[PDB]
């Protein structure tokens, strides 16, 4: 018998599965490959072995484990063709690997974003589409979701591929029959103005994955996740879910927290003075408007406080998301947290509740800042303070910290029984410098006059002459090389406001559902029409007659 | 955003503050003010319970307007 | 020439434990001025510290560019 | 600072390698897993019969071009 | 510090019959894309005296690409 031997194939595990079909396609040898077919191989062999896996901590070449995907992945479009349609077998081409990945999600994995790879990984998606139109016109291939529940779309999406979605988002095919494969058309054009429509399916909205909601909720470890943006329905159709619908709110959202954040302020200012709270109310007007204050600002951090849980358990980012992104979130609800605390302190009769509620109230005006988002120069700004913030200030500060803590133990080891004598003090007395409030002879009681001075000026070079200018010039390198990224990053950030907005609602609108349900193509496979939610953008070119 | 930040550090010393000298947003304001013409007291009242507050209060404001923001300035003029 | 044109950190280190001897000598030589060398030590060995930020990527670079910093702009506005 | 990027770059690179030199020859454990690689038959035919085996070290590359 | 000729050298293949032993860089297998090759590390790792990163590492600072030459491939992956 030959279907024995002509299907063998490794069964260790780390070459399990791939039999001589993948081989011949590996080497690209057609002949070879249409010879095996021919003698009956298994098209649909899985060769999933360690090797075939993506296991970044071994060698290795995920493929989607099929000769299909195998020919795909290689750029080899004549197998691809032969293996869907030969005589003797044709490949299944809406088999699902052990992951549930298909051909396409595959070719998703693959791309890297670079030029040479992208143009032909985005070839091979376009035909291998038109072939699968034209071999099983009932087939919808862009809507099989992998194990983990994820369109091709959506995989590109999350995976940050933006040279492949930059791709999909705007494909157009310019032929009967396989029309309906397309996402970007055109409805008219009169002189160099045309009118194009893009699809919107699975971008607006959809069960789960939608493309906005992909992207912007993003773990911060997908690459371009600033760039994808920019991809040109995307950034349309944000700016005008922006001005249409979420302008509005969020000018109130912000107007609302100035007024609370004044209310808190007024509360906190006019505290009584006796000791031991709480504090018995008056039958006084001046103490009505007080406690109608105290309760609101009670109020608004309960507010805060659940809005925060809610937003980590939608998350759910793992404990380090939790960190390095989602820096306005944990500084709100750090906010509500000192608020509360801050009640807690007030009920059971401590004065420390002060304590608790000074740094609420400081905080609170500087959340403030969260409400420069849009704005298109402020937004900016805000951003280079936050990417200052973590990056050059901190190094700054951990270098500074040795340099003062370092001078200050021994300028404190040289005085001997004086006023300051104290790590407290000394440092006070060093770090006075750097705000140019150094005194410089704020002390005698010592022997060696000339080391203490000697040390003064050491520390006084290194620090205010040497670091602090240094700190300035590293910033000027900074924004130097922050700009663009700052404006993408204002534009994500945008982006997410606008989702939360539309999440939130509170009004039950269906206005929030743009671009108008149009007809695209009204020839699907079958005689039906095919209605799919466009959205129009009008353009003009002054080439191409 | 210098002056968001200067309202909300005053507001915060203010409440701290209790039956002192300054116990005012006007001087407190210009108190803190001072610190960004490098004048800045930073030992300006005593007036107060929980001193280590107060000065975390006050470290924090001039870390972020003097050191940060200041420097921040400078650099964007240089970019300007 | 190589002696102090490089290894920079090298000669800090070794001025730092002379510092410290200097220090025992005169400790047990009955004179203060030890003290004078203790805190000569105590603060260059703070600032050593420095040296480790080398095998941190953001940081070390950051240790790299305050050595040049010193070495040629200080040194000529000093001048 | 705006023409000592690179160039710091490279000196922290430098000095990465001096801090490894002198670890591995200070060492302290008189470990030998130090000398890693493997030693793997490159060529297996010398000018004589017999083979070389020269403690290669291994690097994986992927190329899109050039199939 | 002639960087050109040491980057020449360390990764240096000769694909012809007995010169293949001369070669310092080896390819193993190739499946895909991938490919893993293979360097020879005689006399960089460790040596007699002259050890490749320890010239390095120890220059006089005269020579002129010190800093340049620990980004040929070998070396920069090896200390890694
Ligand atoms: C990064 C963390 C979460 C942080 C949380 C609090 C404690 C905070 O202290 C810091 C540590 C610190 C302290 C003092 C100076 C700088 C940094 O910085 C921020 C954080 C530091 C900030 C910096 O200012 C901002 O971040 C405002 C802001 C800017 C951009 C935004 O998108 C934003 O979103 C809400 C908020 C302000 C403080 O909250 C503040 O006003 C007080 C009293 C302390 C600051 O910890
Ligand atoms: C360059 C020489 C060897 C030097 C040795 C001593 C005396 C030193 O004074 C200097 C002269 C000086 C004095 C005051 C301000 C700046 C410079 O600078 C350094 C040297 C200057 C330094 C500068 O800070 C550093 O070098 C820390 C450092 C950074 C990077 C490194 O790779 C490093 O390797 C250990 C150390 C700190 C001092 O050692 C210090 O803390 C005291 C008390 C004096 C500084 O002489």
């Amino acid at each position: 018998s030959l279907k024995q031997f002509v299907n063998a194939s490794y069964t260790d595990s780390y070459y399990k599965g791939q039999t001589a079909l993948h081989i011949a396609i590996e080497r690209r040898n057609m002949t070879l490959v249409t010879l095996l077919v021919e003698n009956g191989a298994d098209v649909q062999a899985a060769a999933n072995g360690d090797f075939f896996k993506k296991t970044k901590g071994r060698p290795g070449f995920y493929f989607g484990e099929l000769p299909l995907s195998l020919a795909a992945c290689t750029n080899q479009l004549a197998i691809v063709k032969f293996l869907l349609q030969n005589s003797w077998q044709p490949a299944d081409i809406s088999a699902r690997d052990s992951v549930g990945n298909t051909v396409l999600h595959a070719l998703v994995e693959v791309a890297d974003n670079t030029v040479d790879n992208t143009k032909f990984v985005t070839s091979m998606y376009n035909e291998i589409l038109i072939l699968g139109a034209k071999l099983h016109p009932t087939l919808k291939l862009e809507e099989i979701t992998n194990r983990k529940g994820l369109t091709p779309l959506a995989l590109a999406a999350s995976s940050g591929k933006i040279g492949v979605l930059a791709y999909i988002l705007q494909r157009e095919i310019h032929e009967p029959e396989c029309r309906h494969l397309s996402r970007k058309f055109t409805e008219w054009a009169y002189g160099p103005v045309h009118s194009s429509l893009y699809d919107l399916s699975c971008i607006d909205t959809c069960e789960k994955n939608s493309v906005l909601e992909v992207i912007a909720y993003s773990s911060s470890e997908t690459p371009n996740r600033h760039d994808m943006l920019l991809v040109e329905p995307l950034n349309r159709l944000l700016q005008d879910k922006w001005d249409r619908f979420v302008k509005r709110i969020f000018y109130f959202n912000f107007f609302v927290y100035c007024l609370y954040m004044i209310i808190f302020t007024a509360a906190a200012y006019y505290r009584p003075v006796e000791g031991l709270p709480p504090y018995k109310l008056k039958n006084t007007v001046g103490d009505y408007f007080r406690v109608t204050g105290e309760i609101l600002s009670v109020s608004g951090g309960v507010y805060f406080f659940f809005r925060g849980i809610q937003y980590f358990l939608q998350r759910r980012p793992s404990l380090k998301s939790l960190f390095v992104d989602s820096y306005s979130e944990i500084l709100f609800f750090v906010q509500s947290l000192f608020m509360l605390v801050s009640v807690v302190l007030y009920f059971s009769q401590r004065k420390e509740y002060v304590a608790s509620m000074v740094f609420s109230l400081a905080m609170g005006w500087t959340n403030m800042l969260y409400y420069t988002r849009g704005f298109q120069q402020m937004g900016i700004y805000a951003v280079m303070i936050e990417k200052m913030i973590l990056r050059d200030l901190c190094r700054f500060m951990f270098v500074y910290l040795v340099f003062l803590f370092g001078f200050s133990t021994a300028v404190v080891t040289l005085i001997e029984d004086g006023k300051y004598n104290s790590l407290y003090s000394t440092c006070l007395e060093l770090f006075k410098f750097t705000i140019g409030m150094g005194d410089l002879e704020f002390t005698e009681n010592y022997d060696f006059k000339a080391v203490f001075i000697i040390l003064l000026l050491a520390y006084v070079i290194l620090t205010y002459i040497l670091l602090l200018n240094m700190l300035i010039a590293l910033m000027g390198e900074t924004v130097n090389k922050i700009a663009q990224e700052s404006k993408n990053i204002w534009k994500l950030q945008r982006a997410i406001t606008i989702l939360d907005t539309e999440k939130s609602f509170l009004k039950c609108m269906r206005k929030a559902f743009r671009s108008g349900k149009l007809l695209q193509v009204g020839f699907t496979p079958d005689g039906k029409d095919d209605y799919r939610w466009c959205f129009r953008v009008d353009e003009v070119n002054w080439t191409t007659w």
